[PDB]
């Protein structure tokens, strides 16, 4: 349940360094962590419409409250910022 982690901060940090190699993965952790590198790089073209929505509110959140943890998603998954299309797009929908 998407709302309930970014509702509350003890349960997205630990999602957040799941999906950084920062922290350990719950099994549901490692398939956001998928998620989220699908949704930065390729606009979640392998996530069902599910897990689209889910993982839109979670970057945008990330985005809008976690700005640090933003940044070191953009630096995980878009280094060379070849990405801004496609999550932008993505993110915009």
């Amino acid at each position: 349940n998407i709302d309930e982690i970014i509702e509350n901060r003890k349960l997205l940090v630990p999602y957040i360094k799941c999906t950084l190699d920062q922290g350990r993965c719950t099994p549901e952790g490692r398939e956001l962590k998928a998620h989220i590198k699908d949704a930065m790089q390729t606009s979640c073209s392998k996530c069902t419409e599910k897990q689209k929505k889910g993982a839109r509110k979670v970057v945008r959140h990330i985005r809008a409250k976690e700005q640090e943890y933003w940044k070191q998603i953009l630096a995980k998954y878009d280094p060379e910022d070849q990405y801004k299309e496609n999550y932008e797009t993505f993110l915009a929908a």
